[PDB]
């Protein structure tokens, strides 16, 4: 249904990117 969002935005603040849900699947962005 939707990704785990909390757990996506940690993944992505170990590189310095902000985390996103997109399609089922976490993202980053340099932001």
């Amino acid at each position: 249904a939707f990704c785990n969002l909390r757990r996506c935005e940690l993944s992505c603040r170990s590189l310095g990117l902000l985390g996103k849900c997109i399609g089922e699947e976490c993202k980053c962005v340099y932001n």
